[PDB]
């Protein structure tokens, strides 16, 4: 029973939920690998065990298990896998699993929100054109003219027969990355691979630094098909600074809706290789990581030149001053556009509250400190001083191999 | 199956084969990672540890399998058979202290590990002689502001005698006076050691920057109270290059960070008193010691003076004030001609260390959450370096407080 201290307050907690940890993580008594981004590498009896555990949680979570629907659902499933080799979730068990998989996501700082989630059941989907319809309705619903609402759309589960639904893009909205004569990139360097695939599947390239890529949606067995997103569907925010008037002339933009489209959803031994989810941004994701990472847009020095900072020496802290101003610009620009955004201070303070609630509810909360602490001003946020236990519970979102 | 380690800024992949040699167990299991915990924590064990260390020493000077190597192993075997313990040679003691520093997974200053002045105090015999050694350490290492890394090693733990201990966690600390209300004047981190100094006969002050006396414990004897000669404690008053009111806050820090309460372990021998010092990375003073809510907690005061909008988080006043406090710290130390390194230079040199160690040893134990500085994390290159945390020996270790 790990003991966990908050060094800002002195308070002590024990994580009894960790005792119930399932699939093994990457660490051993020999060596800790908690900093690695992708740990490890990416008889229908196992199904029944996983299926049984998920039902018990469910009927506990709706307050009373035992006999009743519990014992009947139990063998409806047991008989369905005997008949089918797989089984079907009820609409409500699907809702519960999606919400739990989010609640169990250790690297998610936004989990105070885990109860408010819109689940869109897309398991009756057959065509990639239907995939595109579900996606565009999700995008419409989630964006809500800038008043962002969490949502997930669940496409058909992986069948032992043949097919898998896949969204090839890592997110629903992504800016292209064009390689040039140099070997450098115009646009987003993280997307040079997916931009190439969209090209070689028909898409006609674009001019500049913020071209929204098309969607490459893959229905079972048939290969992926290009789809362009209607531009009035992709809400974007031009970036301006409240007091540096030249900032807007840098022509920076970002999109409103962060929507992950390439992670696998796992619920009671069932696997949904296509279950896009979306929430809203914490401002340091845009301002610090996406615009300032050396291997992303890498604009920090551009901004520092414009601010007349002394870039000749590291001890002027010009990287830090410029970064704070870029984050200011992101927060200002999103507020101006009335698009939902949260700063890292408000987000981390809410995650603290979430830890407190989860301690009473389940006796702990898997949390991955390296991902919860913001990439700027870490120790100025309260999570920096919070010890955390990281472990894997089910249902869960997981990374999967890319379909190429 | 050695761990595959990626640098995401460059796209680089290495494998940490060194971790396979991890000689002591950490707090993580396959069921749960506890990497974020601050304190995770006879005859034949000693000999196997001694043999590994001797083997390391003879690799370092490229004489493995040599006669001198074979002979030193037999010599150590003989001594622990007769006495239950052995003595390090001076050359081995130097190599061991350097190796413990090289192995310290949370230390971002290890590019310097080979430049370490080792003072041998293993013939020390009283608290008074302990205090003499420490003043000579502080003197040598401070060097009028041109800081030099050093360690003084006091006698090893041995059966039938108490340890030498330094009760203070650092050789220079500011007093923290607990108030009636539950507030603190001075450093809250040092309230407990401050209360122990008073009750051992020290007249307190009332300032925010009162330098504590040393409580030195010789074997089997209550700790003794020593006051450092104020001429020995180099301090730096904090000013801001362009915020002239900053100087009026009356903020100071000391030049020399000298950790005095860890245990140094070499070849199975334990040295409970082996204070070491280098120089500060400025975020430790500016961000942690000055802006932590449980430390001096000046961030809101600085922000209000800066006329920042401290009423909403979305103005980023905390981040703007912290940056300027760090600017002041770097500026004041460069002004006072006292060695200091900023977190960009420190992490860039650490990346060079990692590349050196990959070639030399095939890996390098590194605790990510401590190597990433507490502000501007992803602006530094170590943020994007995956790391493996494991325990090698020789090592510095935390040990229970003597009281
Ligand atoms: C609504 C506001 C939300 C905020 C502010 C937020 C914030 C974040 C952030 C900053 C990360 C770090 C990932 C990275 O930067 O690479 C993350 C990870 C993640 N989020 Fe959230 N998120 C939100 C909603 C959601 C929702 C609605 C879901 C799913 C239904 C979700 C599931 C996840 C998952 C699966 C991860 C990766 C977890 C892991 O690898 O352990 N998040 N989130
Ligand atoms: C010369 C410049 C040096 C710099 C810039 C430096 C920097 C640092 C920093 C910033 C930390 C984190 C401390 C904290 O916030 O808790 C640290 C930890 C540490 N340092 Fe260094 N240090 C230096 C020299 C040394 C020397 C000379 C030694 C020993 C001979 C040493 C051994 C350690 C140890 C044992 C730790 C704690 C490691 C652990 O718990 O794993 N350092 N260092
Ligand atoms: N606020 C968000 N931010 C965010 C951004 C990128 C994310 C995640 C979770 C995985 N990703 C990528 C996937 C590829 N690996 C790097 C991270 C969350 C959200 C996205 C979706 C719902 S909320
Ligand atoms: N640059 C430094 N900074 C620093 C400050 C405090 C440190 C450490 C390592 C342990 N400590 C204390 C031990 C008690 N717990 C708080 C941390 C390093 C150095 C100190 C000595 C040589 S370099
Ligand atoms: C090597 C390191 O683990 C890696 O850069 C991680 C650290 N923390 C992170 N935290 C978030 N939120 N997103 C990330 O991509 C990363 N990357
Ligand atoms: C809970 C958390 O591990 C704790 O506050 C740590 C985080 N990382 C740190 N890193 C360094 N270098 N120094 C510290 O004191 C801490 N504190
Ligand atoms: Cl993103
Ligand atoms: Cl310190
Ligand atoms: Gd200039
Ligand atoms: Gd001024
Ligand atoms: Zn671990």
């Amino acid at each position: 029973f790990p003991r966990v201290k908050n060094w800002e307050v002195g308070s002590i907690t024990y994580d009894t939920l960790s005792a119930q940890a399932q699939q093994d993580g990457p660490c051993t008594p020999r060596r800790c690998l908690g900093s690695l981004v992708f740990p490890r590498k990416l008889a229908p009896e196992q199904l029944l065990s996983q299926a049984r555990d998920f039902i018990n949680q469910y009927y506990s979570s709706i307050k009373r298990s035992g006999s009743q629907a519990h014992e009947q659902r139990l063998q409806e499933v047991e008989a369905e896998v005997a008949a089918t080799g797989t089984y079907q979730l009820r609409e409500s068990e699907l809702v519960f699993g999606a919400k739990q998989a989010w609640r169990n996501a250790p690297r998610c700082v936004g989990r105070i929100q885990w109860g408010k989630l819109q689940v869109f059941d897309a398991r009756d989907c057959r065509s990639a054109q239907e995939m595109f319809t579900y996606i565009c309705n999700h995008i419409k619903y989630a964006t809500n003219r800038g008043n962002l609402r969490s949502a997930i759309t669940v496409f058909p589960q992986r069948c032992p027969g043949r097919g898998d639904f896949r969204i090839w893009n890592s997110q629903l909205v992504r800016y292209a990355g064009y390689r040039q004569q140099d070997g450098s990139v115009r646009g987003d360097p993280a997307n040079v691979e997916i931009t190439e695939l969209c090209i070689q599947h028909g898409w006609t390239p674009g001019n500049g630094r913020f071209d929204v890529l098309p969607l490459l949606l893959q229905a079972p067995d048939e290969p992926p098909e290009l789809f362009l997103l209607p531009p009035e569907l992709v809400l974007e925010v031009p970036l301006e600074h409240p007091t540096l008037e030249w900032f807007a002339a840098l022509g920076l933009r970002w999109y409103a809706l962060p929507a992950v489209s390439n992670m696998l959803l796992e619920i009671g031994g069932l696997e949904f290789p296509a279950a896009p989810f979306s929430g809203w941004y914490m401002s340091t994701e845009i301002g610090t990581r996406n615009l300032c990472d050396p291997h992303r847009y890498n604009i920090l020095e551009d901004v520092a030149v414009c601010m007349d900072l002394d870039t000749r020496t590291t001890s002027s802290l010009w990287k830090d001053k410029a970064a704070v101003e870029i984050n200011v610009a992101v927060l200002h620009s999103y507020q101006l556009a009335k698009v939902t955004i949260v700063d890292h201070h408000a987000a981390t303070a809410s995650f603290m509250k979430h830890l407190e609630n989860e301690q009473k509810a389940r006796g702990g909360c898997p949390a991955d400190w390296a991902w919860i602490v913001p990439p700027i001003s870490g120790s100025l946020t309260p999570v920096f001083h919070q010890e955390m236990v990281n472990y894997f519970l089910s249902p869960a979102f997981r990374y999967q191999p890319d379909p190429w």
